[PDB]
């Protein structure tokens, strides 16, 4: 097959699993993720596709990868990942089957091992975190009554853990920091979309509350976002308080204070900090923020003013339409509304709803109206990529 025909492909079934309850759409996980990933790919060779990751809620470590450059990642894997250098190994290798075309045979894994070693070299990471979180693997095999989900994928005998080893070893030291965002995105992950056995425990937060300084804050910002989740949005705004004092821009202090306010209907107070902020127009993660508490203050107009804009230049992001949708809904522009939705259908593979939402909106709106044409002209190429589709 064709690159075009892998890019179609690889198309249906991303919308599949948009469709999908364990898909992880929150704003910073899904910046975060692909921002690494992103990292990754700009030092990887025979990159010949778009890369996009994916972070779905399962408790099991795996991670695949599916036609057209398209990375999924068990939520897991910030459970297994003791520093940012061992997520990226993970990420790496991904890629590494990818840019090779390649459960896997031996060589694959092999091969897969040495050209992601290499990447996550290139990318500033310490090559030593690869082998570091295989053993972490077996030694979780060697104990448990059954191994990791990953390992019937991606197979893990002795020989790879000692030929990655060895290719580590051959590579000069290289001891890296990792990033505030890995532990606060580990925060995050275990601790909204906790599951089974990924929790945010008092025993991970003790531990990072005497380690450096970013694993630090990060245990301090798990303890905030625990207690706004209990209901406890007094106790919440105190432990974040020190928090935005010393870093007043960080998007992830930011976005929590947001949902904080919001909690105890203080969407004035929310609205001026991030009116405030100074990456405002810059960070997607700080405009659905501010079109968020636009909504529960009760200013839907402000809120559009922002989602129109959003929508345009995201146009993959799930968030920004259903929040579109919320907004035109609350201004009764419903036509806006249903195209919202639409979108948001669309997204998820159900081409027939978003059709159906579509020529609603067209019936109730001025005939021969510049509006009309543009729902006629959607309805049209929905219908083409639903034919397109259609072999699948
Ligand atoms: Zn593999």
């Amino acid at each position: 097959l064709s690159i075009g025909q892998e890019m179609q492909m690889g198309d249906y079934y991303v919308r599949q699993l948009r469709g999908s309850a364990p898909l992880i759409n929150d704003p910073l996980l899904t910046q975060y993720i692909n921002s690494l990933g992103m990292r990754l790919v700009s030092h990887a060779n025979s990159v010949k596709t778009p890369f996009h990751f994916f972070l779905i809620n399962n408790d099991e470590i795996n991670a695949f990868a599916f036609f057209g450059g398209n990375v999924v990642l068990h939520s897991a894997l910030f459970r297994y990942s003791d520093n940012e250098s061992q997520l990226a190994s993970v990420m790496a290798h991904e890629i590494s089957h990818v840019t090779q075309r390649h459960s896997f045979t031996q060589q694959n894994e092999q091969e897969a091992d040495r050209i992601g070693i290499q990447v996550l070299q290139r990318s500033g990471f310490d090559p030593q975190a690869m082998p570091t979180f295989l053993e972490k693997l077996l030694d979780q095999a060697r104990y448990s009554s059954r191994p990791p989900e990953i390992l019937l994928t991606h197979p893990l005998p002795e020989s790879r853990l000692a030929d990655a080893r060895n290719r580590a070893n051959q590579m000069r030291p290289m001891v890296v920091q990792s990033s505030e965002d890995f532990y606060l995105a580990k925060a995050r992950t275990l601790g909204m979309y906790n599951s089974g056995r990924n929790q945010l425990t008092s025993d991970l937060l003790d531990e990072w509350a005497k380690g450096n300084v970013r694993q630090q804050r990060a245990a301090q910002y798990g303890r905030a976002l625990q207690a706004m989740e209990a209901n406890k949005y007094d106790e919440a705004r105190k432990t974040l308080q020190p928090l935005l004092a010393a870093e007043p821009g960080n998007a992830w202090y930011l976005d929590l204070a947001t949902d904080i306010d919001l909690g105890q209907n203080k969407a004035n107070e929310a609205i001026n900090r991030l009116k405030n902020a100074r990456d405002l127009r810059t960070n997607p993660v700080l405009q659905l923020n501010l079109a968020n508490a636009y909504l529960q203050g009760g200013q839907p107009q402000e809120a559009a003013n922002i989602l129109n804009r959003y929508t345009f230049n995201n146009k993959d992001d799930s968030n920004g339409w259903d929040l579109l949708a919320q907004a035109e809904a609350a201004l009764n522009n419903r036509d806006q509304e249903l195209a919202a939705r639409a979108e948001g259908y669309a997204l998820a593979g159900r081409l027939d709803q978003a059709i159906s939402l579509l020529s609603s909106a067209s019936s109730q709106v001025k005939l021969g109206s510049l509006q009309q044409a543009r729902y006629d002209a959607r309805i049209d190429q929905l219908r083409q990529l639903q034919e397109r589709f259609k072999p699948y």
